[PDB]
């Protein structure tokens, strides 16, 4: 007889099958995501690299009469009238000193230069560096790059560059970590008149941990470290993944660098800071990328101070970055004890050729390591993906290509006739 | 070849039972309302600052103390043993051992009316006299972006209460420049001489900070962090939104249950109302810094009742106030650091700037920055598992199959059965 | 034959199947997992141990002429010929007591011990120790359990296994925690005039919040706590619990304790460094467990110090630790104020029998509390078990093999072409 049971069976399992696509391919383009966390203690870990610099620009002894004359009046040493202000607070010989180094009659200026001026005046790691060890290792001032910030001339340590193929940690404590002394060098302190951007009424270094394929921003991200004390700082790296659309909203530029390699939030902040300072003060700060000619002094005071200043302070608009779509993350822990005892002191102080006094506010010592749990992962995964979905309609395909192969089998003769 | 029958008789038999295995499963599983955790952690923008809350750790200041504060709570601030006897014990500052003992002659004086609030209000540090500096994101603030807050430690301040006004102060970048630097003078010269050991009276010079969410009231004694005089302490954040689910899936409980004191549930909230309700029913009377209306604490009562009831609940209470878990809660994650104020080549300018020795500049300034770090916004959300909607679609799911088998077995074994 | 166009039905049939169930059943034998997350205010949560160790490791005054002559050049207080160095280096008062110490005029060496040393000359937590209060109720000295460490002789608070009901925390806050105030002593801190693994340019203490059944390693992972200030030390629960082998890669406390009840990170290395430092030095330093003899001050400063140095700071292959199934982890905020305040300095002197200048040099408070989210859990769970694959195949398994069958019994029959 006629059986329509089978026409009737068959559409129905081209029925299921077409609602099964229909959901779960609705489902796929909600591109949703989960974010998978795990916190480990990781084996290999790329130590970080670390940069500091003293809170202190300019190196009282290396100002000049001719860096005095043109840049004295960005520092405020001097007035608008090449003279030294009203303000003399320096009742020892520092005033002495500085009224005959702007002596200015018949004076005759020469050449200058902001970045030069950095150069030359800044803090000399060389002098700073008391000693310093990593991982049982001896480092010294060469393993050190120079590296300009906006607190002038600052340092940093595995840049990541030079020869010893990649520095890692295996442990947790301070003996798989970096320990550095330092002499912050008080004495070298240029006197604060007033108060300006290059101006500090404090002592010691700002650091900034972070991976070596991002540019610092110590200015802004950085820690504060004092002398007279020894300093933990127990880290912790976390390493965040994000998505792009339409799962996400991150970001990833290629190798071609419009200054720097790889993206990251500050690289992508120097680089619109940059592109600010030379569209409205025609020059870049001494710390930015680029072939702009350097800010001078009277530029510094006129546009590029209170520009970058409006960009890392007031500006919600000109300067917005995207989330990267790679992330890595330093926490940190930090605690202190005291330096010198009273019974190192004498030791230390004669060490160094310094006053006991002089060791208590100028020494510092810094330790750098992680804990036993130094890896954090947070990354945004794809939640439902293509073998995802073929698998979910996968099940209900088979029955449908089994009624249609079943329904094969039932007619390879009548058609074959 | 019977067996051709029987194959797909099985089939659909066992069809059926994974139908039934399957479903039963995911309606218990359904029962156990199960709940994932959602974290995300990244860059916001329009972040909204929080509210800034900080406390002198001296409650009042020794200029301001007069002969009728010390006759109603010298008892209370371990400055006299009773009202007859003249103190002797030496200063820091000698001369304040000399107007102590003439504002401690009560000889033919007469009391007058006392309020421990009124004393608060009046001899606690005053913030136009603390604040040195202020600045928000490059603009300059004042002591009146500064609400009057009492807390256990008395007249404290908050900075960005969103009490008044409207404008809210939003961050957007990471870093000191889009946040918070005020510099302070906690006047060491006004704190009140320690002559013996009281809640009121501290070992301690500094500040106790709080930072929290605008609708959460602050519990700086109990959950503030300190700041001390002679550094400049950076605190980079990080604000981390907890969602809890209620009763079902978690265990927590509407931030707006009946509010009593306040408009918002928090933890804080809470054991503010609890241990206010516990004062009152057993002392009488309220301390200074709780809500309501009951009388304020005399200064015996508070050494009697007030103080040692307080004490007990946020030391050694296991019952009495005890709160749940609200269903919305912010946290700031935050990481501290600090150099040396001043410098050897600033203490000079500083010294001529507040009139002041340049010893007194470094045992009484300090300079606070609250800022963000680049990540400054981290969500942590309970979510539901499972919902109805989810369960459905996978029964859905399991019957397409059960009838995409069973037409498999109809159709196979029509001509036979039927 | 157009015979395959039957063939084919079969096989592709299978084939479908057994790639549907290929899916699920490879995922399955990858053995994956998920990590749960939760951050709550638990009730009733068990306080912590708190290991703290003076940065001085012995007493001035405790040091006699026999430990002078042992451990004097290990201490850097002598030269390899048992002498002290250009007097012009310390303290007078100091430098006049050390060289009648140090005076071997026929002097007969009499047996030392490290160990003993350690227990005689390290600071005395009744000294240091001017107060103490948990939670509102009075510590005392009694309340400490001495444990030695590379710092020498140190101290816990709530070791625990100590025949007294679980300390417990169950409100945010300092009120609900541990507040203790420390004299660290610098009149009994030995001369520095030297540089070695048991010499400190640094004043304070160092401490370590860690689980009762894991051991210390302060060393290497304490915190430090500065004298002049009151430290706040907030603190977060974290509860981490990891899957074993397929899933993870973690190792549970199985077996015997060859050295301590329960795995850890710090059991595993200590252990470790115990058995690394008996092979190279065949000897054992104070801080460690066994008992192997305790290395000689020669045996430190030749061979125990250098090995174990090279253990903690260069050592990449030899104490490499597995990660244990269950970890806590403290997360810590501090925070710091000034001690003492200009007001409090005299009754501080007055009340310890001390001048306003020690006190300020001395002194020390630290309190150790939880934030009111004192509770996070970080657990690996398995994310795709047996039920779930079944619940997933079960049915096309099935079919799988009910085809197969089939088709074994299909091809049989058709053996009939055999007979032709
Ligand atoms: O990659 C996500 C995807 O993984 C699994 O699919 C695997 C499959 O199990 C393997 O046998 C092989 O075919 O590679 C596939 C991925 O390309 C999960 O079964 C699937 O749900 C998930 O989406
Ligand atoms: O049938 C095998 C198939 O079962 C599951 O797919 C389900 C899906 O998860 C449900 O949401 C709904 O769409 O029904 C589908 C089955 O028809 C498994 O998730 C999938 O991996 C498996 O292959
Ligand atoms: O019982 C907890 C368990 O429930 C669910 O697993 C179910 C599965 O979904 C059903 O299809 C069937 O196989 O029974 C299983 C339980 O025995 C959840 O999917 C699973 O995550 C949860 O642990
Ligand atoms: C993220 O960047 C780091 C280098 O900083 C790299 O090692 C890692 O593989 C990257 N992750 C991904 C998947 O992009
Ligand atoms: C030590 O410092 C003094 C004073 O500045 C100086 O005269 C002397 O040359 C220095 N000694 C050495 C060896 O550098
Ligand atoms: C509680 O959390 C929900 C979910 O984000 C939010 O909408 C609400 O504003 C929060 N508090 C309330 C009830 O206002
Ligand atoms: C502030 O300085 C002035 C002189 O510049 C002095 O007369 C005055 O007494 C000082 N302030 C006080 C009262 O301490
Ligand atoms: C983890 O270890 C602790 C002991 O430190 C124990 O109390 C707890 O029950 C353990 N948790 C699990 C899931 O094993
Ligand atoms: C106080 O210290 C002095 C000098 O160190 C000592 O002689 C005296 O015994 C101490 N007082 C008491 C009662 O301990
Ligand atoms: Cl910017
Ligand atoms: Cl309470
Ligand atoms: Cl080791």
């Amino acid at each position: 007889l006629k059986r329509v049971v089978w026409a009737l069976c068959f559409m129905g399992s081209l029925a299921l099958l077409a609602l099964v696509c229909t959901n779960r391919i609705q489902y796929y383009f909600l591109y949703p995501h989960v974010t998978k966390l795990d916190e480990v203690a990781a084996t290999r870990l790329t130590f970080p690299a670390v940069t500091f610099c003293n809170l202190n620009e300019f190196r009282f002894s290396r100002v000049t009469k001719n860096d005095l004359y043109h840049a004295g009046e960005l520092l405020a040493l001097l007035n608008n009238r090449y003279e030294i202000p009203d303000t003399q607070t320096a009742d020892e010989k520092q005033l002495e000193i500085l009224q005959d180094k702007a002596n200015f009659r018949n004076f005759k200026p020469k050449p200058f230069n902001m970045l030069e001026f950095y150069d030359r005046a800044g803090h000399d790691i060389r002098e700073m560096l008391l000693s310093c060890f990593f991982r049982g290792e001896q480092c010294s001032p060469e393993d050190f790059k120079v590296v300009f910030t906006r607190y002038g001339k600052c340092y940093t340590f595995n840049a990541g560059q030079d020869g010893k193929p990649r520095l890692i940690t295996m442990k947790g404590g301070t003996g798989n970590g970096l320990e550095i002394m330092l002499d912050i060098q008080q004495d070298e302190y240029l006197p604060v008149w007033g108060e300006t951007d290059e101006t500090s009424f404090e002592a010691g270094i700002k650091v900034q941990i972070h991976s070596q394929d991002e540019p610092p921003l110590i200015d802004q991200l950085g820690f504060g470290v004092a002398p007279g004390f020894q300093t933990f700082v127990s880290c912790q790296e976390q390493r965040l993944i994000y998505l792009p659309p339409p799962w996400g909203d991150c970001k990833a530029t290629t190798g071609d660098s419009e200054f720097y390699d790889t993206y990251s939030i500050t690289a992508c902040r120097i680089d619109c800071e940059t592109r600010y300072l030379v569209e409205n003060c025609n020059c870049r700060m001494v710390h930015m990328p680029g072939d702009a000619p350097y800010c001078t002094p009277e530029q510094y005071k006129e546009c590029a101070d209170p520009a970058l200043d409006f960009l890392v302070e007031k500006d919600n608009e000109y300067c917005v970055c995207e989330m990267p779509c790679n992330v890595t993350r330093y926490g940190k822990e930090l605690s202190m004890v005291k330096i010198p005892s009273k019974a190192s002191a004498k030791y230390l102080a004669k060490k160094y050729n310094k006053s006991e006094q002089y060791i208590g506010e100028n020494i510092l010592v810094l330790d750098i390591f992680f804990e036993a749990l130094n890896y954090e992962t947070i990354e945004q995964k794809k939640a439902y993906e293509v073998a995802g979905l073929l698998g979910d309609i996968g099940g209900q395909m088979g029955l449908f290509i089994g009624a249609s192969i079943l329904t094969v089998l039932e007619l390879f003769d009548y058609a074959y006739e």
